[PDB]
């Protein structure tokens, strides 16, 4: 750590802090974050999962029985850009370009079968050249993800998969497009899609808006760990009413993002191909 001064005090992540720093061997700026063997290995294994929608990680210092990450800096995260548009909204040019992008970066991780599993507008972060990344890419499997950081902030529910929920044991890919879905449909709408404040909640929003599942359109969703047959039972929205005035292609490709069953959900591969991406341009941010 001696090989890094300390500029400024970026925020304070799921695990620890992190500060832009700057590397005295090379002069590079840097985002440093401060966080067992076996995560060792699994968090080393991601110093090669290189792709350019991708937060390069730079480099694993374990040292006095403490874990620090060395990651490219990036000048602003999206929560922060989706705050700071609030008022006239993020260009659909620019939504478009950026889901484009976040779902070129899944492709690739899912590709080599890693996945998230904690997508959040604060771990995508942006340039001023129009590029969009996803920071954190693989942590949650090598330290969990737990109900409160190490600062006893709430982890945020508003992005977590129904099959997480319900309590399934074994992860898919899909748990990331979902998230990737419930970000593109508050970047449209400037408002959270399903904005829990507890795991029933979280649930019963879905709910409400997608409808209550059954084995219908979730072949053995009745027989998950914590699905009960008491929940209520309440009829699906149109996706007309949940996201205006996005289009048809996009209503079309965010409900596929949003199959209740994972098996069904799209794939980030198949999203690429998908007609919402026909006229996909990479316009530069106003920032
Ligand atoms: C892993 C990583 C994080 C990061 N940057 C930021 O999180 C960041 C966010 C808002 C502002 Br304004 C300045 C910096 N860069 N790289
Ligand atoms: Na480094
Ligand atoms: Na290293
Ligand atoms: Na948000
Ligand atoms: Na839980
Ligand atoms: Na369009």
């Amino acid at each position: 750590m001696e090989n890094f001064q300390k500029v400024e005090k970026i925020g304070e992540g799921t695990y620890g802090v992190v500060y832009k720093a700057r590397n005295k061997l090379t002069g590079e700026v840097v985002a440093l974050k401060k966080i067992p063997s076996t995560a060792i290995r699994e968090i080393s294994l991601l110093k090669e999962l290189n792709h350019p929608n991708i937060v390069k990680l730079l480099d694993v210092i374990h040292t006095e029985n403490k874990l620090y990450l060395v990651f490219e800096f990036l000048h602003q995260d999206l929560k922060k850009f989706m705050d700071a548009s609030a008022l006239t909204g993020i260009p659909l040019p620019l939504i478009k370009s950026y889901l484009f992008q976040l779902l070129q970066g899944l492709a690739f991780c899912h590709s080599h079968r890693v996945l998230h599993r904690d997508l959040k507008p604060q771990n995508l972060l942006i340039n001023t050249e129009g590029a969009i990344k996803l920071a954190d890419f693989g942590l949650a499997r090598a330290f969990g993800v737990p109900v409160r950081t190490y600062t006893h902030e709430v982890v945020t529910l508003w992005y977590r998969a129904p099959e997480i929920l319900l309590g399934c044991k074994y992860y898919s890919t899909a748990v990331d497009i979902w998230s990737l879905g419930c970000i593109f449909a508050e970047m449209v709408t400037r408002r959270a899609l399903f904005p829990g404040d507890s795991e029933i909640d979280q649930l019963f929003r879905i709910f409400r808006t997608l409808g209550t599942p059954d084995e219908v359109v979730w072949p053995g969703v009745t027989s998950m760990p914590d699905y009960k047959p008491s929940f209520p039972k309440w009829a699906r929205q149109d996706f007309s009413k949940v996201v205006p005035p996005l289009d048809e292609d996009g209503r079309s490709l965010l409900s596929q993002m949003l199959h209740y069953d994972p098996n069904k959900r799209i794939s980030a591969k198949a999203a690429l191909a998908h007609p919402f991406f026909q006229d996909v341009t990479k316009p530069v941010p106003h920032l």
